[PDB]
């Protein structure tokens, strides 16, 4: 198990645009691509992003490689973040990978807010994280997810996901 197959399990995989949780338009791998409510705007960005003219719809492969930039992309923002660094310095390789869900999903900003669990994180107080983290909006809105992150964070093994 890594995180590519992690959020491919989390995310799901589609070739055309769709609607997430939120009622964004996004395709792929969870690839969000705007949060206007055009799907003309949606459009636009998908062809930007691909370099081509998709309408609406890309391959398995363009998939693919959108998700390749994202995780990339989340990966180097926690290296630059100077609250989120420090705490996935201090974390073994499961854990790391909890983190990096986290980010893709919600972004650096988002994440940087779960201030109180990062810090027991940091501490590796491991229970007590898990039950703060879930007091949030993120867990009441995406529950499944949510505990399978959650439990990847207070355990250290890939249980939840197998
Ligand atoms: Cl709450
Ligand atoms: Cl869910």
């Amino acid at each position: 198990m890594n995180i590519f197959e992690m959020l491919r399990i989390d995310e799901g995989l589609r070739l055309k645009i769709y609607k997430d949780t939120e009622g964004y338009y996004t395709i792929g791998i969870g690839h969000l691509l705007t949060k206007s409510p055009s799907l003309n705007a949606a459009k636009s960005e998908l062809d930007k992003a691909i370099g081509r003219n998709c309408n609406g719809v890309i391959t398995k492969d363009e998939a693919e490689k959108l998700f390749n930039q994202d995780v990339d992309a989340a990966v180097r923002g926690i290296l630059r973040n100077a609250k989120l660094k420090p705490v996935y310095d201090s974390l073994d390789a499961v854990r790391r990978c909890a983190l990096i869900n986290m980010v893709f999903q919600m972004g650096e900003t988002g994440v940087a807010g779960f201030t109180n669990s990062l810090r027991m994180l940091q501490q590796k107080r491991w229970d007590e994280a898990a039950v703060n983290a879930a007091k949030s909006r993120w867990y009441n809105q995406t529950p499944n997810r949510a505990k399978r992150v959650i439990t990847t964070f207070r355990t250290g093994t890939w249980d939840a996901y197998k």
